[PDB]
């Protein structure tokens, strides 16, 4: 206990003066979050995320921020303490440092939608105290793209990308209600009403009209908010609580709701009733069980890392070992704070609901300019990419968080009738198309599909026709299935999804004079693309993925899959075309010996490779497609068939970039490479010093720790993200650090568990991860040794093979 806990020594640090925000520490439990911080003056703040607190303009808006001032600053000269204890799932704050009971205890209740502020002096001595709510949403605010300057708005362009085409250039930002305060009361609420939604507009310009009335405005009259209350607290205002005697120990308690209400009042009495349960609730036992459910959590698995002491090994091997433990820990701590969505949100990719800021003062904004410093800022909007949002949850299955990734899938689930209808009038065939990109209630943003675009075809060369996606989430939610042996989720959210998706595949194209389907129009992820239509044929993601997902779902047991869905499956297979296969010749720049840039390249005494498609042009992006069939499609890597094929293709990979989404790593962990994935991880969970980098100097890939923010796991998003400071935290740049030093521990092999497929010797580790049919592995190695296994059920131990550490 204690192994992941974050201690800080101080109010006082590179930025508290003038950026005390920066300085949070996050805390959420599934659905609501904080973040919280102390102040130089000794105030506690916090700002509240929630997962659903979608805007007008499908923003993701922070609920609002608080700020406790006791009379008398709590702070001493002697020493401070501050620390994230996640296996109790709170904050503290002590001071003094060595204090028995912490100034402030923070927490969010793992099975309650509440937050707690409980305060005791350290003297006993009792003092006064006030709550402010610290709304900047007061008054509709313009975010303006002016006809001169369309590069000045960072605010428009980038935090409202979905709505960066809307007709006139403007996004207002509406304010939000505070609720009158019950006179003498101990209560204020506050909230954000929908008044308007820009869903009618977009499904009538993607030709969607006839499906307004099926399925209702996601936004419209959406109200969410809170109520802050406490015991011995009276409302000396709308916005203001204060102590009525002074004490020495006292609470606020912060309740959250979202619904659907015709005004803030009727919301209101929802909240004020959710409030008046919670607050009869015995805290100690509430306590008690939040500690239980956290304790449970960081039970369901661990990577635990540190230096073997062998003489001859070099120290910085353990530092970088426990820097990499840590790190893994606290992106684990932030997927659970934010995964648990009470509305099927997945994990925004772009900061998940743990971002801060500070809005610009009213009298210096102007909307020709925006604010990217404002609470609800975050670089890409509020849609969910499918590229960055797969890393968050990939890794969630050797964790055993299926509850976390559950809220992913029905999110899909939910979006599927509606997609399904947008297939069938598009392209006048069954299945369903899931975009790249797009609102969370599945359509893409009309940025993408195009203003007034006369057609159904998308716009955005990007992701025109990517839809790859929806095979890997079967994938995905086949190995969950495999995993849980759940066969409720099977039938009911899998085999739909995977029924529409393979059906698209099988029907959106033509079979060619060989029989065989061919993709095109087609592309290969965003980085081959298809302009004229015919640029790129059978593209290997979509193909991989196909292989590896359809003999999977012809497999599934009697009475779940119908016979007729395996015949149809079966077909598809039977179909497909050859996984695009050639030789390396010149790529990017004209560089020799690798993936042929253009797919006209080849050079016929190169080695062989897996291409990126049958037939592509040049990039437009930093992906190395080909390398789909390693990761996450397992059709190639250590332990199976043409391991040289696979060791070919990444030696000759274009793109080299590390941290963020890049995932070198996660394949070379998959082929064996321990030394290239070691390395990965410590970009994406450390600070890689060695000095041969295959990178310029000072290369920002090396470290993905926040540039400015005091928690540094707010990881940076990499530098294939593009050239600016994006949004922190860049949480799929932890998701692929988890993905990689799992991988590194543990691949399967259908039936059969692989273990240390890709370890390094020097460092000692102690395990617990999870694999298909309901299965545990718990192993610890000390200098390079395997000395403790134990395998749950214990009849699984007959498939799993050991490897060595390399």
């Amino acid at each position: 206990s204690g192994a992941y806990d974050v201690t800080w020594d101080s109010v006082a640090w590179k930025n508290s003066a003038a950026k005390p925000w920066l300085g949070s520490m996050p805390l959420g439990n599934g659905d609501l979050g904080l973040n919280v911080w102390v102040e130089e003056n000794g105030d506690l703040v916090f700002l509240i995320g929630k997962t659903d607190a979608w805007s007008e303009n499908g923003e993701l808006l922070k609920l609002g921020r608080v700020r406790l001032h006791l009379a008398a600053s709590p702070l001493v000269a002697k020493s401070f303490r501050q620390v994230l204890k996640p296996e109790e799932g709170a904050v503290e704050v002590y001071s003094p440092a060595d204090a028995p009971r912490p100034l402030y205890r923070v927490w969010v209740d793992a099975n309650h939608p509440v937050a707690h502020v409980e305060v005791r002096t350290a003297s006993g001595k009792a003092t006064g105290a006030q709550a402010d709510l610290e709304l900047w949403r007061n008054e509709p605010r313009e975010v303006r793209r002016v006809k001169g300057r369309e590069r000045d708005n960072v605010e428009f362009n980038d935090g409202f990308r979905e709505l960066r085409d809307t007709p006139g250039s403007l996004v207002t930002v509406d304010p939000d209600t505070v609720l009158p305060a019950k006179p003498g009361g101990d209560r204020i609420a506050w909230c954000h009403h929908n008044g308007r939604s820009l869903y009618p507009a977009l499904l009538a310009n993607q030709h969607l009209e006839s499906l307004l009335p099926k399925y209702p405005d996601p936004l419209l009259n959406r109200t969410f908010g809170a109520v802050l209350e406490g015991p011995g607290f009276v409302a000396s205002g709308d916005r203001t609580l204060k102590l009525m005697k002074e004490s020495a120990a006292f609470r606020l308690d912060l309740y959250a709701l979202a619904t659907t209400a015709p005004d803030v009042e009727a919301w209101a009495d929802d909240a004020g009733v959710l409030a008046d349960t919670l607050s009869g609730l015995d805290i100690e036992a509430a306590r008690l069980a939040h500690r239980n459910w956290w304790r449970a959590f960081w039970g369901r698995s661990w990577i635990v890392v540190d230096g073997n002491d062998l003489p001859g090994g070099d120290p910085t091997d353990g530092e970088m070992a426990r820097a990499v433990t840590q790190s893994y820990a606290m992106q684990r701590w932030m997927t659970a704070g934010s995964g648990r969505s009470v509305a099927a949100m997945p994990i925004p990719f772009n900061g998940a609901i743990f971002t801060v800021g500070k809005e610009t003062p009213k009298e210096k904004y102007d909307p020709a300019k925006g604010d990217t410093g404002n609470p609800d800022f975050r670089t890409g909007g509020g849609n969910i990419p499918f590229q960055n949002t797969r890393h968050i949850y990939w890794p969630m299955l050797a964790s055993g968080d299926y509850d976390l990734m559950r809220p992913f899938f029905r999110r899909y689930r939910e979006n599927l009738a509606l997609l399904t209808e947008r297939t069938r009038l598009y392209d006048k065939h069954a299945g369903a198309a899931f975009p790249e990109t797009g609102f969370f209630w599945g359509l893409p943003n009309d940025a993408d599909f195009g203003i007034g675009n006369k057609e159904a075809v998308l716009q955005n060369l990007a992701i025109r026709y990517e839809i790859q996606g929806g095979l890997e989430l079967t994938a995905m939610m086949l190995d969950y299935y495999d995993a849980t042996q759940d066969t409720d989720f099977l039938v009911n959210t899998l085999l739909p999804l995977a029924d529409g998706v393979a059906a698209y595949y099988d029907q959106h194209w033509q079979r060619g004079g060989d029989g065989k389907i061919v993709f095109s129009p087609a592309q290969s992820l965003t980085t081959y693309q298809s302009p004229s239509g015919k640029d790129v044929v059978n593209p290997l993601p979509d193909i991989a993925g196909l292989m590896a997902v359809l003999p999977r779902l012809i497999a599934l047991p009697p009475g779940t899959a119908t016979a007729a869905q395996r015949t149809a499956w079966k077909k598809t297979l039977a179909d497909l075309p050859p996984l695009p296969r050639g030789k390396t010749g010149t790529g990017r720049n004209n560089t020799p010996d690798k993936v042929p840039i253009p797919s006209t390249t080849q050079k016929d005494d190169g080695a062989p490779i897996l291409l990126p498609a049958q037939v592509y042009g040049t990039e437009k992006n930093v992906e190395n497609p080909e390398e789909y069939a390693i990761f996450p499609y397992r059709l190639f890597g250590v332990g199976l068939p043409e391991i040289d094929l696979g060791l070919n293709t990444f030696r000759a990979r274009n793109f080299t970039d590390s941290t963020g989404w890049a995932w070198d790593g996660i394949v070379a962990a998959c082929l064996g490479l321990s030394d290239d994935a070691k390395r990965e991880a410590i970009r994406n969970f450390a600070e890689d010093r060695n000095p041969d980098t295959g990178h310029g100097p000072n290369y920002p890939g090396l470290s993905a720790f926040s540039r400015e923010a005091r928690f540094k796991w707010f990881w940076k998003p990499g530098p294939s993200s593009g050239p600016g400071n994006g949004t922190e935290p860049a949480l799929d740049n932890g998701g692929v650090g988890q993905s990689i030093l799992q991988s590194m521990l543990l691949q399967q092999r259908g039936e059969k568990i692989v273990l240390f497929p890709a370890w390094p010797k020097e460092w000692n580790v102690s395990f617990k991860l999870h694999a298909a049919r309901n299965t545990t592995v718990e192993g610890v190695l000390k200098n390079g040794k395997l000395e403790r296994l134990t395998v749950t059920p214990p009849e699984r131990r007959g498939d799993v093979i050991v490897r060595e550490a390399q």
